[PDB]
């Protein structure tokens, strides 16, 4: 049920509830679909609201 | 003169002064040295102060 349009928001909720598997799935999805996710309002809002989660996605993408 | 310890701070100053070449050099350096840059106080402070710049580094790393 991850989608380009919900992925940033799912990452925020996975983090909020310490849902490690879901968090990992969301980060991996975002990385795989970065070109599209970056154009979403969910992502743009996450950059401001939860910058640490952008940093976490970055860390994962860098270690790939 | 880019270093692991100054790279995030240089990215902030490149952005502040719209110094495109320096910004690109800084992002590329950060991406290449991500494992080390992520452990710096400059990076950690940038995540909070300039989250858009973390997003810009992410966008570049993703398009690599």
């Amino acid at each position: 049920n991850l989608s380009v349009e919900n992925a940033a928001e799912i990452l925020i909720l996975a983090d909020l509830h310490s849902a490690d598997q879901l968090k990992t799935q969301a980060v991996d999805f975002i990385n795989y679909h970065a070109s599209d996710v970056l154009e979403t309002s969910g992502w743009k809002s996450m950059v401001v609201s939860h910058p640490h989660l952008v940093a976490e996605a970055y860390r994962s993408l860098a270690s790939a």
